[PDB]
């Protein structure tokens, strides 16, 4: 039953995730990721940073992770996710004591990252394959089901910062010093063109869809630049964030297009507006799939119901203050729109904010 | 002498009873329907006016002694007062249940006024005590609460009135009450389209001008019927076609061209929506929940209460109304109804220890 968690306590795991969770993550402004990748900024600034900064986040993600009902927990597949998350801090643990000023350690230290993200690839699979798990063991029960969704919006928002991080240091300081005009810094492109974005998603989507259905709608794009018409629309951001929040919603919109013309010659085209705005940059994705009834909304959003696009899309446009939002009109068709930061000044990582309380304080006149 | 507070206290021990669309489709117009109608709307009504008033009576001080508070206060208790003379009468008495019926539109002219005086209330309250963040989160609890009280109220009113009145040839004989259990969607967008228009009209001398497109799912050719309130979706159509044409008007100040509104039905095996789309250069994400509040929405063409109020309507009979916005572009309105009249239940405030603790907390 109980091997890996075993294995895990005769390692010292609960010493250090009991130690590194008595801290709390340092949220990073999309300013502080840019200058941090800038010339100015240093691989031993960013290795004393991460070998403090990374710990805390996995330490903080894996006391929830053990505060899960014990029916989940229990489950193979979430100890399996455990055991990656105590092997990565591990692994970082090696790295408290070495010196900075040695050029091997930053190297060491780089793959050891690289490791890391590697080893937690299949993490979101693996966890949804627990969930089922306990699903089809014990019942659907709604009260443990809005624990299930809290833990599992704050584990895989955890996560994309985690990612993030990691990204941002492999990507930057890739072994030797290079050349002067990166493209990008690290993973964000700070002259990102949304509507190429979007092309790339809808492009994997209606390969997948053309696999699976052998038909696949067609897509329109318009853009609305608001200050200056007709310029097409740039923003500071991570690509393959927008990418992974479009891919899902272009899947989607695909999949109920397709199968509400069984019959048709034509398929209606799935329609995406880029807007820009003086504080929100609006992406909104339209199809004629025949919609949702309102009732069934909040299930598209449920970990519950991999099925865990909707619910991660979501995250990573909550994760640099965005937001997703879905309105359907049942009998017509899906409206999917993705709301970003304009600025990137007003773009700070949310990450879950831990270490509250149990204890409510009351209030009073 | 007249102890409001003894029957407030007595009645507020109780829960409003919500009633189906189907439970009112089935009165019909007899002697035998006008009596379960008097016992009922005897007990229920002074229930639904004691529980709302006992709520009034937990506002913040700052709140409770406006003169316009007051006044709906006194208005409140003089109509409970009104129904309380009827608890020991004989339902069997013809006299009785026409006095009744007359009492009843007294109490319903008497609460014409209750909206804009609650909201003049609240300006009162505003401008002599200022806008610390905590009391208004509580006026916007309570104003949702009280005005969706409101509705329930005058719905009772207007069923008892309107199919119990006793005029020879009446205005809708297709109607049970202020029910058209055959309402024509369409007929009533292009009502609430004609008068925004107007209203733009005049304030402006250009308003924009509506498409509408239905989509009857199952039945494709057929025009999309439901059985609803029309007064209630002609409110919603109404405030939604003002805000858009607003917003459109606003942002073409120079245009002799404006871009239409478009309305799209559609009625699928659950639900009946409506979507009002505009091009009227949109809101950011982080002021449409001010739309919705009751603080801000002075309508800075333009009412304030009409967004807060158009969705209480909505959610009335288990519907709501959503606003997504594109700055730089436009707003989709959505309206949400139940296709099914046994799907429509009354949704009241809950009344209780937990809600009446949030006068206190926070
Ligand atoms: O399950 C998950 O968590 C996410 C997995 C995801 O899988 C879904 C999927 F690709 C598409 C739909 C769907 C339907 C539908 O046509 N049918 C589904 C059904 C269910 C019940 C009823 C009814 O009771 O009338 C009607 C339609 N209509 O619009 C959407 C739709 C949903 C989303 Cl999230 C979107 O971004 C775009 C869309 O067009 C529903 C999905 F679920
Ligand atoms: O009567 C009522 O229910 C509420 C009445 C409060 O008055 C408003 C109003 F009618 C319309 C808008 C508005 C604007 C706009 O943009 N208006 C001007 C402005 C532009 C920029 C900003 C900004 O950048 O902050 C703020 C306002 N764009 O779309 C809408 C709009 C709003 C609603 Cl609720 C609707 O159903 C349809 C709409 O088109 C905003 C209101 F505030």
């Amino acid at each position: 039953d109980k091997a890996l968690l075993k294995n895990a306590s005769l390692a010292g795991a609960p010493k250090y995730i009991e130690h590194f969770s008595k801290f709390s993550p340092s949220p990073l402004s999309m300013k502080q990721f840019l200058d941090f990748g800038s010339s100015n900024a240093c691989e031993k600034t960013s290795f004393t940073f991460l070998r403090q900064e990374l710990p805390v986040r996995l330490a903080n993600i894996m006391k929830e992770i053990n505060l899960l009902p014990d029916r989940v927990l229990s489950t193979p597949s979430v100890q399996l996710v455990q055991s990656w998350y105590v092997q990565s801090l591990l692994d970082i643990m090696e790295f408290l004591d070495k010196d900075p000023e040695d050029h091997r350690t930053l190297s060491q230290f780089t793959d050891a990252l690289v490791t890391i993200r590697n080893r937690h690839n299949d993490v979101v699979p693996t966890m949804a394959q627990g969930v089922l798990e306990y699903k089809d063991t014990y019942g659907d029960d709604p009260v443990s089901n809005q624990n299930i969704q809290y833990f599992l919006d704050r584990f895989y928002l955890s996560r994309i910062s985690i990612r993030m991080l990691i990204n941002q240091h492999t990507l930057i300081f890739d072994g030797s010093t290079n050349p002067a005009h990166p493209k990008h810094i690290g993973s964000i492109d700070p002259n990102c063109n949304v509507s190429e974005v979007v092309k790339d998603a809808y492009d994997m989507a209606k390969l997948l869809c053309d696999k699976y259905y052998m038909a696949s709608p067609d897509l329109e794009i318009q853009e609305i630049n608001a200050a200056n018409s007709k310029q097409p629309i740039h923003m500071v951001y991570v690509p393959s964030h927008l990418y992974h929040m479009l891919f899902e919603l272009f899947k989607n919109a695909m999949r109920a297009t397709v199968e509400s013309h069984e019959s048709s010659l034509i398929l209606p085209p799935i329609k995406v507006m880029v807007a820009l705005g003086e504080e929100d940059l609006s992406i909104k994705m339209s199809d004629r799939g025949g919609g949702v009834p309102l009732r069934k909304i909040e299930r598209l959003f449920s970990y519950m119901y991999f099925g865990y696009g909707l619910p991660i899309s979501r995250l990573y446009a909550k994760y640099f203050q965005g937001d997703l939002q879905l309105f359907s009109m049942e009998g017509f068709g899906t409206d999917a729109v993705i709301y970003l930061k304009a600025l990137s000044t007003d773009s700070v990582e949310r990450l879950p904010v831990y270490n509250k309380s149990a204890w409510r304080h009351y209030q009073t006149i």
